[PDB]
């Protein structure tokens, strides 16, 4: 082995493995066919469903158990104290398990934590007790040839919230699984998780453990999904499943809260997309039966991997378990994750469609003067007002750097980044040059967070040490350009630099590439030196070299910096065009402000060929570009005053339309009243102005001439324009039934949807209006709450088409026959034609009208 003896003192490879061997994630991926191979319980996976024990708790409950059996009133139905005080109790209950057919027990362990047992006065004990309950399992098992999974669960304290540090917490599940190790177990199982940061926290401490003890055994991970559909700190199922899909783990899975119902989208989101084994312990009442129709379901439908059950089932739900999944095949796993980054709350892809993915950038103290009097002011009102403003216009992301000559940086990160995990709804892209500063981030913040910037400035070492922290903690890892020579400047130095970076992060790290964000410099084209001229050119032929030779990496660029000493309108035209170029070369992420760019659309042809002409230095004797586009916005400077005074002159109608593409929210209202004034309808204003500017921003961004935040823009316009004039619509009939309408998950599309709301709604029909990203068990709810008369989806996302599917499968599975009306830019008739084989009584709806004589069919033009 080359990669064995190329360690630097800077790497860690105990948490996240390195790149060869047997380390969980590699360059190819999940490290499934070696860790089934050295690992007996990941062989067994690969092979056949595995069926877990149920519940020990609930056991426990059905015995009449005394203060003496606890060993005193003090450790009264502390459940782990049993494996010192009553240890054949909780053999006798793995014991009834394995006769019932579970070939996997869990140890009565889930609350030897040390803040946990402190309830008891035991907090002391936890290794001792944690050991005491594999030994138990072990002495069972072994007759059986059974597995162990030693079980950890949350603990009683929220990090995410503040209620315990990384650190306490830490140390809690670190010596817990030592006593786990120490005892046999053949699994380590984080099972009924709340908070997805302590998901990582623990993930990591139970690795460390290994690493500690010399002995690794496969790690499995279970959260739990609350009635309400997420974990109880708010993480939905996709945002959970992107923070586990990157961290050192084998198996992903769901335990507790409700039974296989609720579960039911979960475990298929699970099935369906992860690269890991999935398991699945429902809770429950349920009977024995319905649990065995759920599980096969899950198994054979699905390809669940692992099924058992958690509170509230017994030996006989197992018994009906295991004869219901025994002799089934496992279907193979997916192999590839879409590259994707999580807040607390949600997931986002790396590979954004029909977009950039977009890094606002004003949460930097360096390039931020308002960030900064608001940080060193200490004003969190501010920065949380300022990070949602980014998030308004349109960043996926936020890039977050505090770093100020004179300040103490791991200070400023601890006041802020505890307030910055519960408040974003988007991941933070933590900019630092201290591995030191990105090692405490990675403490406060949850999900799968990315890391600005791995680099060769100071050393392999440093270049390392982010390596490993990204390759532990799961993160995605911005790729700077820059090693011991300096700044990469030509293209040579580009490709050279990131190939021998991209090859330290693959074979030796063990990062895949769908994780890196190749950062080839952006330097300013406009001091004018002759050295400045071509390094715009350099870095996007670079980019698109470096596309060819890496596939399934990102890049990445800080694009404002190209105009860099120019007056604010060329800025934000250079800036625009340049973003456009790497686009074309490749580009897959911006760190950038709405406010330093513009629409291509917006740009007059002139200054857009001057912008080529200086990106790609296009210099004669005849002409210097520099100069040229200079020149250009000295002998236009009036334009922002033509602009002005066109718009204010034009026809009201078209003053609309112009307000949508143009993104102008002042004066509106007045507009509209004139309009309503002069006897336009609120209808004819949505349907023809204020629509045809809808369609031509639509047309304008799926040509490339407009960026997300313009379309942001457009789009509140348009709802401004939609609520002001909702209170004007006319009436047009008396109650004639009811729908429940809804945009499906995934979706945050809503204009489509709240037309037909407001249409129906004045032609006499009851909307229940249940928003947007709706599960189908939230539409469903509202199904049963209000029984409707039909049932309405939209989606405007290719994806939404799918969601739909599901949503019809969901809907057949349980019996529902109801009318489902199904709508959205994305959806065609002859697929909806084609969704009758799942569904019969599904209608596709056009538009609004077309919604409102569905309607007036199904209820008989009441
Ligand atoms: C406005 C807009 C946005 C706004 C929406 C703001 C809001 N609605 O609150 C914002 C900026 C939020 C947005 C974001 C994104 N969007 Co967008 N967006 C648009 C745009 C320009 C206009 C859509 C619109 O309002 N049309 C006006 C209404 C009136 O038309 P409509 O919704 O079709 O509805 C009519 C009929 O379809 C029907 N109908 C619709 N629903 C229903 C339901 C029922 C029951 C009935 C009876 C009828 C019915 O009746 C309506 C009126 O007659 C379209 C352009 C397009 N569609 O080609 C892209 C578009 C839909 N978006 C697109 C994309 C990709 C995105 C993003 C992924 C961008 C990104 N960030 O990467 C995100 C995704 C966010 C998410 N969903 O999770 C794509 C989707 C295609 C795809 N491959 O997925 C489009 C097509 C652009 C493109 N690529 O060309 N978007
Ligand atoms: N493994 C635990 C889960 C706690 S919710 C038990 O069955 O009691
Ligand atoms: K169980
Ligand atoms: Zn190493
Ligand atoms: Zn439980």
């Amino acid at each position: 082995m080359v990669e064995v003896h190329a360690c630097s003192p800077g790497c860690r490879h105990h948490l996240g493995g390195a790149g060869w061997g047997d380390a969980p994630l590699v360059r190819l991926g999940y490290n499934k066919e070696a860790r089934a191979k050295k690992f007996p319980y990941l062989k067994a996976l690969l092979e056949r469903p595995l069926v877990f024990d149920g519940a020990m708790g609930t056991e426990l409950q059905k015995r009449d158990l005394t203060p003496e059996d606890y060993g005193g009133e003090a450790y009264f139905g502390c459940p782990e104290v049993l494996n010192r005080t009553r240890p054949e109790v909780v053999r006798e209950i793995h014991l009834a398990y394995l006769e019932a057919g579970a070939e996997v027990i869990e140890t009565n362990t889930a609350g030897a934590l040390r803040h946990v047992l402190a309830e008891y006065g035991l907090a002391a004990a936890a290794e001792e007790l944690a050991f005491l309950g594999a030994r138990i399992a072990r002495e069972a098992a072994d007759p059986h040839g059974a597995f162990v999974a030693g079980a950890l669960g949350p603990g009683t304290k929220l990090v995410s919230l503040g209620q315990i540090s990384w650190d306490a917490l830490y140390r809690a599940y670190k010596e817990a699984a030592r006593g786990l190790l120490k005892g046999g177990v053949d699994l380590i199982l984080l099972e009924t998780a709340q908070d997805i940061l302590q998901v990582r926290c623990a993930v990591l401490a139970v690795r460390e453990a290994m690493a500690e003890v010399g002995r690794e055994v496969p790690l499995q991970v279970q959260v739990t999904f609350e009635a309400t559909g997420t974990m109880l700190v708010g993480t939905d199922e996709q945002a959970a499943l992107a923070a586990l899909e990157s961290l050192p783990v084998d198996v992903v899975g769901m335990n507790c809260a409700t039974g296989p119902d609720l579960m039911d989208s979960k475990v298929r989101y699970f099935a369906e997309h992860s690269t890991r084994f999935v398991s699945c312990l429902p809770n429950a009442d349920l009977t024995p039966e319905e649990l065995a129709k759920w599980h096969l379901k899950f198994v054979a439908e699905y390809g669940v991997n692992a099924v058992g059950g958690c509170c509230g089932t017994g030996p006989e739900h197992i018994r009906k378990v295991a004869e219901a999944v025994k002799g089934l095949a496992p279907k193979p796993r997916p192999e590839s994750f879409p590259p994707q980054v999580a807040s607390l709350y949600q997931a986002v892809s790396l590979k954004q469609e029909a977009s950039l993915f977009l890094v606002g950038e004003r949460l930097n103290a360096t390039g931020s003067k308002r960030f900064r009097e608001m940080l060193f002011a200490r004003d969190l009102e501010g920065i949380l007002a300022l990070a949602r403003e980014q998030v308004e216009e349109g960043a996926h992301a936020l890039d977050l750097s505090v770093a100020w000559t004179g300040r103490d940086e791991l200070e400023d990160l601890r006041w802020l980044l505890p307030h910055l995990a519960t408040a974003l709804t988007v991941p933070v892209m933590v900019d630092s040059t201290s591995p030191e500063a990105m090692e405490l981030a990675l403490k406060y913040l949850p999900g799968r967070v990315l890391l600005n910037s791995a680099n060769l400035e100071d050393g392999l070492e440093r270049f390392d040490r982010v390596a490993s922290l990204a390759k532990a903690h799961g993160a995605a890892l911005v790729v700077l350009a820059i090693d011991e020579k300096g700044m990469a400047k030509t293209r040579e130095e580009k490709v050279r630099v990131a190939l021998r970076m991209y090859e330290r992060l693959t074979e030796h790290h063990g990062l895949r590439p769908e994780d890196l964000l190749f950062d080839l410099l952006t330097f300013p084209i406009t001091q004018g030196d002759e050295e400045s001229r071509p390094l715009a050119k350099e870095t996007l032929l670079a980019m698109e070299e470096l596309r060819e030779r890496l596939p399934g990496v990102g890049f990445v660029l800080g694009v404002s910096n190209v105009s860099f000493g120019l007056k604010p309108r060329a800025r934000r035209v250079l800036n625009s065009v340049f973003l456009d170029e790497a686009r074309k070369r490749g580009l897959t992420a911006a760190i950038v402000d709405a406010g330093k760019i513009l629409p291509i659309s917006q740009i007059p042809e002139e200054a857009y060929a001057l912008a080529l002409d200086l990106i790609y230095d296009r210099r004669k004797e005849g002409f210097d570009p520099l100069l040229a586009f200079m020149a250009y916005f000295e002998a236009h400077k009036e334009a922002a005053a033509k602009r002005e005074d066109a718009f204010l002159a034009l026809p009201l109608l078209e003053r609309l339309k112009r307000r949508v593409v143009e993104g102008r929210k002042q004066g509106l209202e007045a507009d509209l009243e004139e309009a309503l004034k002069a006897g336009h309808k609120p209808l004819d204003l949505i349907n023809g102005p204020l629509l045809a500017g809808m369609k031509e921003v639509g047309d304008l961004f799926g040509a490339g001439k407009m960026q997300l935040p313009f379309v942001l823009q457009a789009a509140e316009v348009m709802k401004r324009a939609v609520a002001y004039l909702e209170p004007h619509m006319e009436k047009k009939g008396e109650g004639k039934g009811t729908l429940v309408l809804a945009t499906v998950k995934g979706d945050v599309h809503d204009i489509g949807k709240n037309l037909v709301d407001i249409i129906l709604s004045n032609n006499g029909y009851r909307v229940v209006n249940l928003g947007i990203k709706v599960p189908i068990e939230e539409i469903l709810k509202a199904v049963e709450a209000h029984k409707p008369h039909a049932v309405g989806m939209s989606g405007l996302l290719v994806k939404s088409t799918l969601v739909m599917k599901e949503n019809l499968e969901y809907m057949r599975d349980r019996g529902y026959t109801l009318p489902v009306i199904l709508g959205g830019a994305a959806l065609t008739r002859s697929y909806v034609e084609e969704l009758r084989a799942i569904y019969p009584n599904v209608y596709y709806a056009e538009d609004a009208f077309e919604g409102l004589r569905l309607m007036e069919e199904l209820t008989g033009h009441a």
